DNA sequence: CTAAACGGT
DNA sequence: ACCGTTTAG
């Protein structure tokens, strides 16, 4: 029973990506604040940031 | 494409 | 929490 696949708002993405630009890795508090600000789960943001780095690493 | 899962660090 | 790799909405 898979977790239901998230669909991010344009705005969410936008602000995520903005975060990722500023900082490629977030403290736990930073993660939490962001999650709140975007009305996402810690885990939502966490996984997002991972796959994001994962893609980043595909450029570097 | 990419969010989520898996298993080992 | 993360990585790398893989699974699947
Ligand atoms: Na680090």
């Amino acid at each position: 029973p898979r977790k239901a696949r998230t669909a991010f708002s344009d705005h969410q993405l936008n602000q995520l990506e903005r975060s990722f630009e500023r900082q490629k890795y977030l403290s736990v508090q930073d993660r939490m604040d962001l999650a709140a600000a975007l009305n996402l789960t810690d885990t939502q943001v966490k996984t997002w940031y991972q796959n994001r780095r994962t893609k980043w690493k595909r450029q570097t």
